[PDB]
Parts: structure tokens; C-alpha cells; sequence
């Protein structure tokens, strides 16, 4: 970014000298066509950033549902099985290594520490096992509750409200899933962050005319205002990318493994 | 903050002043601002200020939504109870407790401020230690309400399907929990809005030595109507940064607190 | 509406523009136009955000009214589906369904609902309504006491009173979300601060368009000034739909409409 | 294209007056710049976007709304068949007023005579109860719950698999809503009309600003830019009107045919 | 960037450098002959049409992303519905398998018909011939896959192996499916409104043919660079609706179904132990 910053004051630099031996030639650049195109411009990344920030609020949303749900089942497994501690706690289980799974296949790291953390050695090689080990870990989840119901414990009807928590956090990992793999297609996103980079470039050569002197500080000014939209919309295209915040993901497994055991009478020491 | 909008609009008076009294300076020397070029940018930054400003502006559309979701869940979670069973008025009581609880512990987490005194009003002191041990109060409080109607599903006086019934509004509860944590840690991004006060007040800096070669002695005039213009569309968004906040513009949450525990206590006969 | 004020007020300032254009360098004041067309066209796309959101908001009252007729001709159509024979339970909860309505009315417009009221159910009822700071919040529970006693009367199942209750949700979210609506507005200070801008810029304009247009000043200032006070006094005109203005919601005929829909279903 | 093509070589006399009237700027003292007119054009312009997005809403909603009807109907008919696979006559009632709901709502939109397509498709004992309705769409609605119904009071559904029928029957009421709110409803008109003549007057006066800098282009450009804005404001005014007969509106037989086929498929024949 | 489209920009814009050519060996017999093009005009009209594209391309966007929304639905509503037959029924693995195979089955039939390519060698790879004749008989192919694999669950709650409760759990995700068909081809039947297209790229080749004698008077022998830096801009935001008009379909930035529907197959087949 500063590197397009600083090739701008260059091409100042070179638009100034230059500046008045190829204008007699018949070489002019004025301002009211790049101001035509400069807005235009604008307009488009106005959209474009639009649209990226969607796809970061969605990946937001999607996140906020998984603390949802998995807060929600756990409050139904208390309310509708009080004393199925050992299900409860392995339940649990699962809706940790799920959240943790999904960070760790977003983000595109190794989620083993974190299973094996949480999850007998069996079950943390049949889901690293699984080239689709979320999903596995909500197969899983989903076996414990089944097991409830042919137990005779839970009812189809109580077991259907929990099979409905399981059908959120499959949403998730999809939307998720979807988010990370494909970004918009960046094939208008391309072709309209190059235009802004010739822009920039081609900026100082139709204001020296203009501002003489001036050129290199408000073509930066104009450049850094539009290269920043530009890559704002570029950071907010991939809410998952390699060069992502993982503060509020790290944030947000850690917010619902600490609710989940704070909920079943694990996190107050005894 | 309003000190801030008319300190810089002083200072923008001031800008515009230095550029009158510098102007005879300003050609000799090689300096030329025209117009032009800020317009582009201006019309540039206008754009984004459009568009940063409706995403202001919907989040806190969201928020006054999830709390108006608090009032109607809880209200039909009432009626339910009253339908289903008319006879269970101490169930009654306590789960219009345990929702009212809710929603001004809500309240507290929301607003960064300790919920214990209306804890102590509405529960007995077991139960308040109970919610205040939890690392979410408003959590382990939608935990309890669904102990009352559990035990009611235990005791055969709901069924299964009446049970899912009032636990689904649970879930509408749950829901608007996470919603309001979620908007609450998570802002419009700071890049957006801090990059752009920054270009709008070295714009508005720069601006007069724009127009003084145009206007001579009305820059200050034109200048710090253009600045007023685009100085409050940018704080106008930070206006509605926290919706949850304490300010004129932030939602009115205690009396929407006061709403709801009156409308609970309206549907359950009590004064 | 103020717009034939203002532009008047703008032919004035047009005409005190040209007379005064004489001892304008005399006094050192120059105005060109290029800086008003960059912050008309500012106001312009603040202008257009604005009314997005006035305009949306229009819109979800609507919405939220035309659930009010979806739900409770569907309530309706499951009364007579499940319960074909049970005709006094029809004309109950109807009678709620369209009180419902009228009160729902009358609470957004601010007026008395009694005489709606007192025609639709047993004054014993309308008492229990009125006495009460949400009369449409108690209408709807006590439809849902009709529904429960029909409930508990073992003429509905625990599933099909299930398939009504959700009907009964759908409307208690149409009275919070008008409820909603009639307190909380797109922030005034959009439009009170957008609106001052709106009109300083109508005033200043034609000292910026007299360099340029002499005499013609008075007729391209009330144009775009009557363009520029068109959009900000729509946003101010589509700010409360559930009022009585020529731009609101018919709701005396949607509450008609619901009415005579769910009679319709029900032979009365 | 009726009026728009009147107003654009409306349009290029316009220009042709403002051309033979420069003649007289000089005399009369009038300057008459472009730049006022660029800011209010963009203003106009920036409207005119917004319009046409609250527009293509009303629109998108519209086609949306009778997907929904498809996709329904179609869970509907296969319900019927997962569940009482036997009960062919069933089948072909139900169908059957499905079928007529569809082009119901089609002809409560366009305001036309159900009359002929309820006869083509249902008893005609049927078909005056539905045109007696005041609601002939929610008439035919009760009229499969009815259907339904009945296979409950016969034990033929239990309370669940009813439920699951009468959530498809919902969906529908929700469609015959939304439809009724969009085409009761428009977009308010203190923005319709006020924009729209706005937008007339813009365009007969630019090509007077224009000839100062144009002189003989004037017609030209003047007309380019009278094409491209009032093409905008009428594309709006006709989207705005998605049950309406533009050739831009939506086509609503198409999606009935449609419909008709999918139920009807091969003589409503179906795999057990 | 995909063939149909980049064929025009590159002619326009060839029309384009020639114009200017023109325009530049032309512009000394302007004010003698009393033609005349400012830029002011072109500024006004380009930063409208820019608007309106803007706009536009916001809608044609919005249509992609509903595609491949719709395609990661079959994506959950699939793996929910296997789920839950492992959790409910975890013996009836021949029910696993048929249900699986019409689940895919599906899957690929969209892809198929949304290509509007032969669906039968796939159909065939996976289902019993009786079956593929059954549903190609139908002119609604994919719709009468669901309706078989609502067959399965039915006989399934026939043989009371599942209550009405359960087969009521997997039937929502069969209506997932049909919620996803349904959409797709409504979004094959429905573009973007044409007129807005074609409108839109009319304005935008009449605007980049008459822009460079608009940009002469200014920019002497600048005008060609210039004049076709500004028209790439306004063509290629032209040919967006054009690159996202099929998304259905089979050009680099068209989706690729045809991964999509191998992932999907091969996880159903990892979670029923195949
Ligand atoms: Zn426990
Ligand atoms: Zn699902
Ligand atoms: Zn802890
Ligand atoms: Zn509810
Ligand atoms: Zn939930
Ligand atoms: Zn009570
Ligand atoms: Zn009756
Ligand atoms: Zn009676
Ligand atoms: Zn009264
Ligand atoms: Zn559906
Ligand atoms: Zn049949
Ligand atoms: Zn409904
Ligand atoms: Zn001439
Ligand atoms: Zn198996
Ligand atoms: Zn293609």
C-alpha cells in the first residue's frame, strides 16, 4: 500500500519535470476527465465494499448462531434430562470440539491439539480420520442424542427439539463452509482493483497542470483514500483468510467452551 | 461529541483565515489548490460516508429489533403459560420473575454494569448467587426459567409437546441474546470509520487553500458550511456506534426495561 | 407544503442576488459554483440514504399489516378445518381476531377503541380489555383462553392447538413490531440536520449562480431548490405511516378489509 | 414505448429551438452555464437510482412470492403421495384446487374473469361457491384445507401428518398475502410524480444550457442524455407494477402453465 | 472474462482507438463547421450511467450469490438427512444406502438440468434402471427424484419404523430440497430484467463512441490513451450482468457444479461408512 503510495509521489516527481516539454508537444491531461473517471470509480468501489462487508457480517452471524445453539441444547439437555450427567458432559464434549473444528478448517490449522484435548483417542482418529471431521464431530453429537432416544430417555418429540439445535450448527458449518471456499467472484473485483492501481498512477500527470507543486500531496491524499477503500474491500471479501483477525473466532470457541462448562457445573470449583 | 464538531469547525474558520492572509504568498512560491481535485475527493468521500453511514444506521435498526423480540417472546411465553395452565399460578409468578430478570440482566450485560440489586428484587438470594457465579447471567437465568417449565413437563402437567411449545420461546430468547452480544463485540470496523475521519478532517483542513483562490474573502463562509455538511455525516455514524451506550441517541433501555416487567406483571394479575 | 414558502423565500434570495450583485467585489465577496455543486451532490447521496431508510420503514408497516390478514385468515381456516362443527367457538375467537385488529388501529392512531370494542365482544370482556395499559396484548390472550379451553375440552389435541398458537405468535410480532415502529424513528438528527443543510444550501445558491446566470438566476435556483426540498420533505412525510395523512396506511380500510375477510370464511 | 419516444423527438425539437434561439443570448442577456445543470442532473440521477432499486425490490419480491407457489404446491402433491399413497382421488381433488388457486391469484392481480379457468379445472358447483366469495383465492384456500381436513375427520391423517400438510397450506396464504400488499400497495407518490415531472422538466431545459457550448451537438447529446434518463424513470414506473402487462412485468400465464404442468404431469400419475 | 463478452469489449474498444484516431485528425474543423463537444455533458452523462450501473451490477451480484447460496442448502439439508437416519434408524443401512443414492441422484439430476446436459449415465451409475425410468418419464426429473426418496421414508413410517414425528424431521429436509430447486430454476427462468442490460450496454457503446470528440478539445494527442482507459471502465462494468448471467454454467467464473456435486456425493458416501 505504501509502496503504491510512494510510487505516487515518484510519478509526481516525474510528471512535474517531464511536465511542460511533452504539453507543447500536444500532450495534455486534464482534470475534469479523471474527475469523470475518478468518480465513477468510486461508485463501483462504494459496491464493491458493500458487498464484502455482507460477507463479513455473514460470517459474524453464522458464528453468533453457533454460541446460540450450542448454548440452547445444553439448556435442554438440563432442562428435559437433569440427571444424564455422563451424556451431558460428553455432549458437551462434542459441541466444543465443533466449535474448535471449525476454526481450526476455516482458518486452514491443525485441530489435533484441540481434539485431543477434548475428545477420547477412538473418536479423535475416526474424526481425523473423515476428510469432513466438523461434520463428523456432528455425526457424532448426533449419535449421542439417538442413543438417548432408543435408551427410552428422551421422546421423539424432546429428541426432535434437539435434532433441530443439530440442524443450526449444520447451517453453520455449510454457510461457513461456503464463505471460506469461494470468495464473490473476484473476476469484476480484479479487473476493478487494477483500474483504481492505474488511476493512482496516471493521477499525477492530469493534476500537475493544476497544482504544479501541490501534485505529489493531494495526489497522495486522493490515492490513499482510494487505495484504502480498495483493500478494506479486499480484507472484508475473506472474513476466513490467511491473513485474517482471529481474535474474535479464537474469541468466540473460547466464549462457548467457558459457557458450556460454566453451565453444567464445571467451571465453579468445587 | 458535540465539543468536537464545533472545536473543528473554530479550527476550520481558522484554516480558512490562514488561507486568505497566505494567499499573495501562495503563487509566488509554486502552490496552487483549485477546486477541482476536491471535488473529486469530496464527491469520493461523500460516497463512503453514504455508504459507512447505512451500515451505522442498520445496526442500530437491528438492536431496537432484538429488544422489541425480547418484549414479544416473553409476552407470548406468558400467554402460553396462562393457556395451557391456567391453574399454576405460582409457576406463573416465577417464571414472569425469571423473565423479568432476564431482560434487565440483559440490561447489565449490555451496559457493562452490575445486575445484583434487580437480581436481589426479583429472586431469592440463592438463585441470585446461582446467576452472579455464572460468566453469563442472562444465560444461566434462561437455564432456570427452563427448570420451571421441565419440572412442570416431569410432573405430567405438560406434555411433550406443550413443553416444546414454551421451550421454542426460550430459543426466541436465546436468540436474541446472542444477537445483542454479537452486535455489542462487534462494531463497524475500525478501519472504515477511523480512516475515514482522518480523510475527512485533513480534508476539511485542506479545503479553504482550495477555495481562496476562488472565493478571497468568502472562504471561511463556503468552507465551513462544505465542513459542517461532511463533519457531520461522519460523526453521525460514531453517534451510532453503541446502540447499547448511554447518550440521547442510544436505545432507551431502562424504560423498555420498565415496559416489559410491567407488561409481564399486567398479564399475571399484579399490581 | 414549507416547499412553496421556501422556493417563494428562493425567488426572493434570487432577486435580492441580482440587485446585490453590484457591490459584491466592492466588498471582496466571490462565489463561484463549483463548491456548491460538490456539496449539493453531497447532500444529494445523503439525501438518497435518508429516504432509503424513511422509505423502508413505510414498507415494513405495511408488512407487518398485511400478517394481520395472512394469520388470521389462516387461524380461521384451521377453526374451520380441524373444527367444522364447533360454530359458537367460530364466532369468539373471530369476534378476537377482528378486536384484534381495530385495536391495533386505534392504539397506533392514539384514539379510543371502546366503540369498536364493545360491537365486537361481551362487555364483560371489554372491561378486562380497557382496564388494562396494553387493551391489544390482553385481546390476544384472551384468544388464546378461547384456544386453550378448546385445548383442555379435549376437542383439540396438544398438535393441533400447537398449529394455532404459532398463529397467535405471528400476531403478538405484529403488535411488537408496530409498537416498535410508532417509538422509534430513523434518527431525527438525520433530518434535522440534513433539513437545516438542505435549506441554508437552497438559500446560498443563487449568490452562487448570479456570477454566472445574471438575470436566469431566480428560475435555476427554484428548480433545483424545489428538487432539493422535494427529497428532504419526503423523508419527513414517510416518517409515521400509521397517521392519518393522504401518504399512510388506509388502516380503517385494512381493518375493514380483515374484517369482512375472516366474516366471509365464517358464513356470518 | 409510447410516451417516452413522443418525449425524445419532443426532445430533439426542443433542442432545435434552444439551437435558433442562441441567436438571441447575446441581445437579451442570458447566460445559461452547464454546471447548474450537471449538479441537478446528478442529483436527479442519484433519485432516479434509489427508485429503481425500491422498484426491482417490489419486482424481486413479486417473482419470489409465486416461486413460492411452485415450490408449495409441489411439496404439497408429494406429501400426499408419501404419506396416503392409495388415495388418488384425494390426489386429483386436491390438485385440482391447487391448480385453480394458482390462476385465481393470477386473475386477482390482473383484475380479469377467473370464471373460464375455474370451469376448465373444477365441478361447477364449486366454482359458483368460489365466485361467490368476495375472496375467491382464500375461498379456494379453505376449500383444500377442507380436502385435507376431511382425511384427518376420517383417520386417513393423524394429527402430525395433517400439520405437515397445513404448514404447506400457510406458505400459500403467506403468498396470497404478499401478493395482495404489492398489488394494493405501490411505492408512495410524493416520489412517483413529483421525480417524474421533475425529470420531464430537466430534459426539455437542458439542451438551452447546452448550446452555449454545444451549439449544433446540442440536439445530439441533449437527446443521448433525455434517452438515457427518461428510460430510467419509465423502466422504474413499470417495474414498480410487477403483476402489470409491460412487456417488463412479470409473466404470470407462463408461471401458471407452468404450475399446471408440474401437478398434472403424466395424468398425475406417480411411483409407489 | 469468459468468451461472448470479452470478443465485444475488445471490438468496442478497437472502435474506440479508432474514433479517437479520427477525432484527432478531424477536431480543427469543429467550430468552422459549429460542432462542438465540452466534457461538462460527459461528465454528467457518465457519472449517471455510472449510477445506474452501479446499481445494476449490485442486482446481477445479488443473483450469483443466491446460486451458490442454493447449492450449499443441498449441501445441509443432504447431510442432515443422513444424519439423521444413521441417529434414528443406525440398523436400516439398506434404507441408508437407497436414500443415500436418491440424494445424489439429485444432485447430480440438477447440475444436469441446469446444463441442460444428459442426466442418464449418472442416473444410471447410481440408481436401479426401473428407477431411471420412472424418472425420466417425468418432465420434472429432479422433482420426481424427491418424490422417491419421499417414497423411502414413507414405507419407512409404514413399517412403523419411524412415527410421524421422525418422518416428519426428515421431510422438512425433503422440502429443503424442494425449496432449493424451486429457487434455481426460478433463477434459470429469471435474469436480471433484460432492459436494464440492454439499455444499459446501449448508453454505455453510444457514451465510449462519442467520447473521444468530447476529451480532443482537452487532451490533443492524450485522447485515444485516455478515451480507452475510460471506456475499459465503463465496458467492463457493462459486461459484469453478461460474466454473471449463468451461473449454472460452465465458463471459468460460472460455479463449478461439478465439484460441488462430487463433494456432496463424497460426503454422504464418508458419512454412511462407503
Ligand atoms: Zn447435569
Ligand atoms: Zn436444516
Ligand atoms: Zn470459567
Ligand atoms: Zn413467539
Ligand atoms: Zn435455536
Ligand atoms: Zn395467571
Ligand atoms: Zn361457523
Ligand atoms: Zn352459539
Ligand atoms: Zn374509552
Ligand atoms: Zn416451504
Ligand atoms: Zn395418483
Ligand atoms: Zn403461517
Ligand atoms: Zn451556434
Ligand atoms: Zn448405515
Ligand atoms: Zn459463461
Amino acid at each position: 500500500i505504501i509502496f503504491r503510495l510512494l510510487l505516487n509521489v515518484l510519478m509526481s516527481i516525474i510528471a512535474i519535470i517531464s511536465y511542460q516539454w511533452y504539453e507543447q508537444l500536444g500532450i495534455h491531461l486534464t482534470v475534469a476527465p479523471f474527475s469523470l473517471l475518478g468518480i465513477a470509480i468510486a461508485i463501483f468501489l462504494g459496491f464493491r465494499n458493500s458487498a464484502s462487508y455482507s460477507r463479513f457480517v455473514e460470517a459474524r452471524n453464522l458464528w453468533g448462531t453457533v454460541l446460540i445453539a450450542e448454548r440452547t441444547l445444553v439448556r435442554q439437555l438440563r432442562n428435559i434430562l437433569p440427571a444424564e450427567h455422563d451424556a451431558h458432559r460428553r455432549i458437551v464434549s462434542y459441541l466444543v470440539a465443533f466449535s474448535w473444528s471449525l476454526k481450526h478448517q476455516l482458518r486452514k490449522t491443525d485441530p489435533t491439539a484441540d481434539l485431543r484435548r477434548l475428545l477420547p483417542e477412538e473418536r479423535v482418529t475416526e474424526i481425523l480420520a473423515s476428510s469432513m471431521p466438523t461434520n463428523r464431530i456432528l455425526l457424532l453429537a448426533g449419535n449421542e442424542i439417538g442413543q438417548l432416544r432408543e435408551a427410552g430417555k428422551l421422546s421423539d418429540i424432546t429428541y426432535g427439539l434437539m435434532d433441530n439445535k443439530l440442524d443450526e450448527l449444520a447451517h453453520v458449518l455449510g454457510g461457513c463452509e461456503r464463505l471460506a471456499t469461494t470468495p464473490v467472484p473476484f473476476a469484476y473485483t480484479l479487473i476493478l482493483q487494477r483500474t483504481v492501481y492505474l488511476f493512482c498512477t496516471l493521477l499525477p500527470f492530469a493534476l500537475v497542470g493544476d497544482l504544479h507543486y501541490m501534485t505529489p500531496f493531494v495526489s497522495v491524499f486522493i490515492s490513499y483514500t482510494f487505495l484504502s477503500a480498495d483493500s478494506l474491500a479486499e480484507e472484508l471479501e475473506d472474513p476466513f483468510g490467511t491473513a485474517a483477525n482471529d481474535l474474535p473466532l479464537n474469541a468466540m470457541c473460547n466464549t462457548i467452551e467457558r459457557n458450556l462448562l460454566d453451565m453444567t457445573g464445571q467451571h465453579p470449583l468445587p
